[PDB]
């Protein structure tokens, strides 16, 4: 019981019905207020209203039903971020058809693998994805129909959404009389792609139950965004990412104006943030490093900007603080989660921002930190392995029971593979690694930097660096190294290589050990303690 950390009750009691039913209810409301904007394309300036989105979604839902799609079918969406992206997604959710968002820049192998897993009957794609989709269709006969998202009429012999609708929808159809289907909450809502360290991406099977819980969080005044009229958000998260899907769908539930970009550009981003008077900006992790460097932020009027949020992994405390200062904010709105957990399971509570913290456990969820050795449940300010448990946890990997049971134990705990601790206020901190610095006698800093140096070497494929401690005084930097295919190196060559890369005898002082693979990914990064043992055992 103790050391299990629980989220509080939701602010609002749970709505009834599927994700389609709840989504339909909100969209129908916003649709009847003319001029309410759902999506805005920053590159061409075009707006699409909730009225337009709602009507298209209902038409697509009934059209797909008439076409013959049922609970047993899936559709895929393959496209750059666009105004039309979520139209077939809303429609599919209305009728319980699973949706597989598919990376538009997948190579031929990755694309085939993704669609091979989701097995869609219809693929909605942009003009820019048509050729690659045509190619994969030759290999995947389950794909019976291709529909073009960003064309009004037929394009290259393929139907547009409008033409598809015209063929399969009677002229008696009234969008405001349409009623979404009712079905079991364990019905598949999405198949999202996620890669650990193990080769190719797997299919993450998210249920309607998963999604409606996200719908609770998204409009929660503490753990989401309070629904307020004329709220706009600029998002540069790929819609086919887990957090891209879960944040964007949530914004639709909230009735927000979602400003999107096909591709990130500094000027256009800042100009749009200013001119659309967005209250929030949602960024991918690597863009925080970017804006920490940006000098242009001050030259724009961002007086309406209330928050900058990370739509992905947790961020470094210093990078976050630097970006906060750039945008004249007290802190960054953060969240920790996995594709496998639908969305963020730990979120910065509104008005309760601690620097370096990824926030607090969300409603309906539980979290625990376990001893890296004993598996023992830990108290506050004790670093260990982070586990997550709750109703946003995926049904499982598609057709991969083994991978599922390796990640999720029999009681529903997800083994995140990340190291963390929580403080006395139950704020969680994700630590990247387990330590972070090996100390000479006074100081030396060789974490990821030495690893990066090692990775650049032609003969070196992978590498992990840890500190080796012994009664032999102090702490010596050491590394395990994965050589390339059929290549030869000595310990000295690796050491001398690093020696000629940094100063102060902070270049491997313990000893290099060659291995077949870097200790542990366990679906994530480097197992620092595993590395320490292997190197320690080697020293004698």
């Amino acid at each position: 019981d103790k050391n299990i950390i629980h989220g509080p009750p939701p602010f609002y009691s749970l709505d009834i019905g599927t994700a389609g039913e709840q989504l339909h209810k909100f969209m129908k409301k916003y649709a009847q207020i003319t001029g309410t904007i759902a999506f805005t394309d920053a590159h061409n300036g075009v707006n699409v209203t909730y009225a337009e989105y709602f009507e298209m979604a209902c038409r697509l839902a009934q059209s797909m039903k008439n076409y013959g799609l049922t609970l047993k079918h899936r559709i895929a969406v393959c496209s750059e971020n666009s105004l039309q992206f979520f139209m077939p997604i809303c429609g599919a959710l209305f009728i319980g058809v699973g949706v597989a968002p598919t990376n538009d820049i997948y190579n031929e192998r990755e694309l085939y693998n993704s669609l091979g897993i989701s097995q869609p009957t219809i693929v909605f794609c942009s003009k820019r994805a048509l050729q690659k989709i045509l190619g994969v269709q030759q290999k995947l006969p389950i794909i019976e129909k291709i529909i073009i998202l960003d064309s009004q009429e037929d394009f290259m012999g393929k139907q547009s959404m409008n033409s598809f609708i015209r063929q399969f929808l009677p002229e008696t159809f009234n969008e405001y009389d349409y009623v979404p289907d009712s079905f079991a909450l364990n019905t598949t809502a999405f198949i999202m792609n996620s890669s650990g360290s193990t080769g190719l991406p797997k299919g993450v099977d998210l249920t309607h139950q998963n999604i409606v819980v996200r719908f609770s969080h998204c409009r929660d005044p503490i753990f989401g965004n309070q629904i307020i009229p004329d709220t706009s958000i600029l998002s540069v998260i790929p819609f086919h990412h887990g957090f891209g899907m879960s944040t964007t769908l949530g914004y639709l539930v909230c009735g927000f104006r979602i400003v999107l970009m096909y591709r990130f550009e500094e000027e256009l981003f800042l100009r749009s943030l200013q001119n659309y008077k967005c209250q929030s900006a949602l960024l991918v992790p690597t863009l925080f490093s970017f804006f920490a460097k940006s000098t242009l932020v001050d030259k724009y009027d961002l007086s309406n900007l209330h928050e900058v949020a990370s739509g992905g992994a947790p961020l470094a405390k210093e990078v976050g603080e630097a970006v906060a200062k750039r945008f004249n904010l007290v802190g960054i709105r953060q969240g920790y989660g996995l594709t496998e957990t639908t969305s963020a399971c730990i979120i910065t509570p509104e008005g309760d921002n601690k620097p370096g913290a990824c926030g607090k456990v969300v409603p309906f969820f539980s979290a625990k930190v376990t001893d890296l050795d004993t598996g023992k449940t830990l108290g506050p300010n004790q670093r260990g392995e982070l586990w997550l448990k709750g109703p946003m946890v995926m049904k499982g990997y598609v057709n991969n029971p083994e991978a599922t049971h390796s990640l999720i134990d029999k009681e529903g705990w997800v083994r995140t593979g990340d190291i963390a601790y929580y403080d006395e206020d139950e704020h969680f901190f994700i630590v990247d690694r387990l330590k972070s610095l090996i100390k000479y006698k006074g100081y030396q800093v060789p974490p990821a930097e030495l690893e990066s140096i090692l990775l650049q070497h032609p003969y070196i494929f992978d590498a992990g660096v840890a500190g080796i401690p012994d009664p032999d005084a102090g702490e010596l930097p050491a590394a395990v190294v994965v050589l390339e295919e059929g290549k030869t190196m000595t310990e000295k060559e690796v050491m001398d290589y690093v020696a000629g890369q940094v100063t102060s005898s902070k270049r491997l002082r313990g000893g290099v050990k060659f291995v077949d693979e870097v200790p542990k990914g366990l679906t994530g990064k480097i197992d620092g303690r595993k590395i320490r043992e292997i190197l320690l055992k080697a020293k004698k």
